[PDB]
Formats: C-alpha cells, sequence, structure tokens
C-alpha cells in the first residue's frame, strides 16, 4: 500500500521524462512519446519507435538502465500487493 | 496445481480479452490479435504488429503494466509446478 | 554442475526443435532458425524473422509459454553456477 | 558498493565487446553498435538495428546467452544498491 504508491509515483515521472524528452529532441507527439516509454522500460520494444539521433540514443542507453527496474518493480508490486489479494478476494467460499 | 489451475484461467482471459480488443480497434484477425497479444505481455514483441490508433495505444499501455505480472507469474509456475517435476521424472534411475 | 547439464540440455533440444521447425514451415535457413528461436525465447524479439503463417504463429505462441522458462532457467544458473565463481576467483588476493 | 562495483566493470566490458564486435563485423558505427549492444543485452531489441551476417548472428546468439545475465544482474543491484536508499533517503521525515 504504502510502498505501491510510492512506485506509483517514481513510475510516473520515470514515464513523464520519457514523454518530455522523446516528444523534444526526437519530435514524438506526446502520447507517442509516452507510449514509446512505456513499450522501451517494460522491454517490450516493438520498435515502430526507436530513437534516430545520437541524443535519443545516448538517452535512450541511459534511460532503459535506470528506468528498468523501477518500472518491474511497480509491475511486480501491482500484481503482489494489488492484484494477488483481489484475486483470493474472489476465490474464497 | 490448484494455483496453476487459477494462473491458466487468469492468463486466459487477460489473452482473450486482447483477442476481442485488438482484434476490433486495431482491425486484426483474430489468430493475429491472439498471436499478438502474447508477444505483447511475454515482451517478445517483434513489431510484425503494433497498435496504430491512439485507442490501441492507450489500451496496450495498460495492458502491459496489467497482464505482464499475470503472464510470467503463469510462465514461472508453468516451469515450477508442472515441467520441474515432469523433467526430474525421467531421471531418478 | 549437475543442474547445469540438464539445463544445458534441455535447452539444445528446445533450440533444437525451433530450428527444425522454422526452418520447414517457415522456410527459414536452419542457421536463421537457429537464430530466431534464441531471439524469441530469450525476448530480444528483433522482429528481422518472424512467422508468417498461421501454424508458425500458433506453434510460436506456445513455443514462447513452453520455452522462456526453460531459457531463463539456464540463463540465470549459466550465471549462477558457473559465471558468479568464475568473476570471484579472479577476485580474492 | 564493492559488488556494484564489479557488476559496473563487468557490464562496461561486456558492452566494450559488443561495440567492437558490431562496428567491425556489422559495420556499424560505434556509438549504434553500443547502443544496439545496450538495446539487445537488456530485451529492448527494437530491430532498428539487427545482425545480417552469419558471423552477426552466432556471436549475437552466444552474446545473448552470456550477457544478459550479467546485465540484468547489475540493473536489479543497481536498484538494490544505489536507488533502493536513496529514494527512502527523501522519504523519512
Ligand atoms: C518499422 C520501422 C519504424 C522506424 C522507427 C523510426
Ligand atoms: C514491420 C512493420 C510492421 C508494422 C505493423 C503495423
Ligand atoms: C523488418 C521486417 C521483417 C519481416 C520478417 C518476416
Ligand atoms: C527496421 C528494419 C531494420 C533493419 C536492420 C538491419
Ligand atoms: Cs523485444
Ligand atoms: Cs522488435
Ligand atoms: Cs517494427
Ligand atoms: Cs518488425
Ligand atoms: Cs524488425
Ligand atoms: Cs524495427
Ligand atoms: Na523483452
Amino acid at each position: 500500500d504504502k510502498e505501491f504508491q510510492v512506485l506509483f509515483v517514481l513510475t510516473i515521472l520515470t514515464l513523464i521524462s520519457g514523454t518530455i524528452f522523446y516528444s523534444t529532441v526526437e519530435g514524438l507527439r506526446p502520447i507517442d512519446a509516452l507510449y514509446f516509454s512505456v513499450v522501451t522500460l517494460t522491454t517490450v520494444g516493438y520498435g515502430d519507435f526507436s530513437p534516430q539521433t545520437d541524443f535519443g540514443k545516448i538517452f535512450t542507453i541511459l534511460y532503459i538502465f535506470i528506468g528498468i527496474g523501477l518500472v518491474f518493480g511497480f509491475i511486480h508490486k501491482l500484481a503482489v500487493n494489488v492484484q494477488l489479494p483481489s484475486i483470493l478476494s474472489n476465490l474464497v467460499p
């Protein structure tokens, strides 16, 4: 709960940074920048968007290393402290 | 066993939702929608399919965050409670 | 050691199955089929190769679910029982 | 701390090897080779770059198996021994 709120905020800030960076330097629409940031940090990485500038490539290297750990921490916990109980609630007779 | 059955069903429902969504909004054939949903939530993300609409991009953001944890829970357990014993069975003299 | 040998063999068999399947049904050269099988099961998923047939898509769904757990088990252990000691050996004075 | 320094160096060496290999054999600019090496070993795998030669494909198979474990060890620890405390520091009243 308490830890869920922090990983939420931390994830949001990371995604906001990506949205701002890729819309500015890589010229993406904000929605596309957000979508790309999420697809990147979850490692889905479709490649429909990818950085074309050297600035964008270098940022992306750093963004991945800093952001993957945070994002998957949030995912794992969104799963552990928020969805694991809810599914159990729709279990017990 | 019991926990395997629940993660199976949960995964199936998630994949059904993706199949329905991407066949409707993104215009994929159902088999392609299913295939895309699986490739997305396992993070393989080939990019042969990817959402082209803003609706599809937003759903995909949410779908990834909600679904990755469930899918990899199932994978890890399909591995832990179903394939780890079976391989050991074809071991002991 | 003992467990390393089993995860090695298991991984090899999985990769052989993929190599055979994708070279036959998807028409890839064997080296390309092997490379694609590895890129798939490690979730790198560049998308330079991807299944074009419905048979290939369905197999790929199943291949991912069955194979990711095994492959990452091997990777994690190749890391835990084979490279973690070796790096420590080149540490202690 | 001590363990953070080792996983840092190990990661750097792995990324240097990839940078050298893909710039030489696959003809990438060094910055692109580095970027590609990172995108590969974190499994983001956009596919804007991918090996076109058989030498490059075989190396990439081996590079992934050897490098993913190391890279994600570093990521998880960059998260555990360097960012987990820092976020807690900006917490306690
Ligand atoms: C499918 C190619 C996308 C290119 C992104 C810049
Ligand atoms: C390889 C490009 C695929 C585009 C998907 C809409
Ligand atoms: C980059 C497109 C590859 C298509 C694979 C069939
Ligand atoms: C989007 C296609 C990239 C091809 C890399 C060699
Ligand atoms: Cs990917
Ligand atoms: Cs991709
Ligand atoms: Cs793509
Ligand atoms: Cs693609
Ligand atoms: Cs591609
Ligand atoms: Cs691509
Ligand atoms: Na991935």
